[PDB]
């Protein structure tokens, strides 16, 4: 339970909700044939599209609620520490952030943190560890102009359950500058992108103690894997 609601560029933070699209409840979609799956529940909306440079560092802020924690020493802000799971982010080419539809959108994956087995790391841990907070960069290679930035934490302590994985994501409006001349060899539609028979969609993490370990073994995230320049 927790809501994707700030950007920073360079470590310049844009304020909270601006350029965003957001759920206003911080419930998660468990169906991955859902509309809410592309920038989660409808919810708020932002007029701003935020400038960056193609290359920029971006973070991308969760808090349990709008605004941060619930109520003081709130466990579960940013997120409770049993949502274990990848966060992943994607970028949609679009002519006007502010006014395209989130529908139909041509998505691909340009940076995730998954499972580490060795160290036995999600990325939620490292949201959790960073405060809310995963970091990226964007790369360098990507056209110029409008593009929507969807960031989504994929939760999994029930998700040995068909449906019953949580997925907690909203989209950032931005404008690229700098940029170059790639363009995706492959994209994929949202929703459509995940199945629920999915490897790292059902899946039981839990190891032989109870912990949610994935016994030690490697995770494979859902979705296309991340491009290079
Ligand atoms: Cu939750």
């Amino acid at each position: 339970h927790a809501i994707f609601q700030k950007v920073s560029v360079n470590g310049a933070d844009q304020g909270s909700l601006t350029g965003l699209r957001a759920p206003n409840n911080n419930n998660p979609v468990q169906n991955v044939n859902s509309q809410d799956m592309i920038c989660g529940q409808s919810g708020s909306t932002s007029n701003t599209i935020i400038e960056v440079k193609a290359g920029d560092r971006i973070g991308a802020w969760y808090q349990h609620v709008i605004g941060g924690a619930q109520f003081p020493n709130d466990p579960d802000n940013p997120i409770a520490k049993s949502h274990k799971g990848p966060v992943m982010a994607y970028l949609a080419k679009v002519d006007n952030a502010a006014t395209a539809s989130k529908t139909g959108l041509k998505w691909f994956k340009i940076w995730e943190d998954t499972f580490n087995p060795s160290t036995k790391t999600w990325g939620v841990d490292n949201l959790i560890n960073n405060n809310g907070w995963v970091y990226f960069n964007l790369p360098q290679c990507i056209a110029d102009g409008n593009y929507l930035l969807r960031v989504e934490v994929l939760a999994l302590h029930s998700a040995y359950s068909q449906g019953q994985a949580q997925f907690y994501q909203s989209c950032a409006q931005i404008n690229v500058s700098g940029g170059g001349s790639f363009t995706p060899a492959s994209t994929v539609s949202f929703p459509g992108a995940y199945s629920a028979s999915d490897p790292g969609i059902l899946i039981n993490i839990y190891g032989a103690t109870g912990q949610p370990d994935n016994n030690g073994q490697p995770y494979t995230a859902p979705g296309p894997a991340p491009i290079s320049c």
